[PDB]
This record gives structure tokens, sequence and C-alpha cells, in this order.
């Protein structure tokens, strides 16, 4: 089990688009006017593909992605930090955190960080639990919050 694994629990998969509530048009695994979508996708892939890809397409943009979330934990200051006292199972929670929201808007929970570098996990599990985050996706809100709070991936098996 690798990070990569726990956001295809995540993200579903999708190889046609998808419209989904705000207007978000999403495909493959965790991606994001349905013309200007399959307009950016000609360009992600490398082609035409009418809002359909394969999973060789589906999963390479996954690659791109994931890399970024990774990257976007660096360039930031209030991050890193916080990811280097973190282990393997807790980082790549994080690193599923970013993916999702990406950087800046987990740059917000300062104080969940805060908690998640003295080692606070009980308190950062209880923290981040109370947020529009959590109340909107609360089934994997609530799978990366267990692992937090354990160091295991006895959320995901």
């Amino acid at each position: 089990m690798n990070i990569f694994e726990m956001l295809r629990i995540d993200e579903g998969l999708r190889l046609k688009i998808y419209k989904d509530t705000e207007g978000y048009y999403t495909i493959g695994i965790g991606y994001t006017s349905l013309n200007a979508a399959k307009s950016e996708l000609d360009k992600a892939i490398g082609r035409n593909t009418n809002g359909v890809i394969t999973k060789d397409e589906a999963e390479k943009l996954f690659n791109q992605d994931v890399d970024a979330a990774v990257r976007g934990i660096l360039r930031n200051a209030k991050l890193k930090p916080v990811y280097d006292s973190l282990d393997a199972v807790r980082r790549a929670a994080l690193i599923n955190m970013v993916f999702q929201m990406g950087e800046t808007g987990v740059a917000g929970f300062t104080n969940s960080l805060r908690m998640l570098q003295q080692k606070r996990w009980d308190e950062a599990a209880v923290n981040l639990a109370k947020s529009r985050w959590y109340n909107q996706t609360p089934n994997r809100a609530k799978r990366v919050i267990t692992t937090f709070r354990t160091g295991t991936w006895d959320a995901y098996k």
C-alpha cells in the first residue's frame, strides 16, 4: 500500500468525462463549460479524445497530479515542516490531502498542523474533523483521518 493505491481507492475512476454538482467535470482519477473541459483533456493527454481516455492516459495523469501534490508540499513553508516530521503512512495522508484540495487549502489548517508536529494525533483527528472539508466527504475524510491518527493503513483494508 502506497499513496497511489490510496487516492485510487479514493477517486474512483472514469474513462469518460463527468460533469458533477459544482460544474466540475472530472475524468480518469481524481482529476479536474463542457467544451472547455474536452479542450484541456486535449492538451493534457496529447490529442483529440472526445472526453475518453484509457486507463494508461488516466493514470499517466494520476502520476502527473500526484508528483505535483508532492511538490506543492515543499514549495510551501507551512507544510514541508509538518511533512518531514511525519512518517510514511502519515505523510501520505497529507499527500492525499494536498492532492484533493491543494497546498493552499491545506495550508489553512494551521492548528491541525501544529497539532500534527507535536504528535497530538487525537487532537488533530478532531480538529480536521470539524470542517467544511469533512462535512462534504465524510467517507474519505474519515479514512485519511483515521490514517493521521493511528499511523497505519487499517483504513484501507
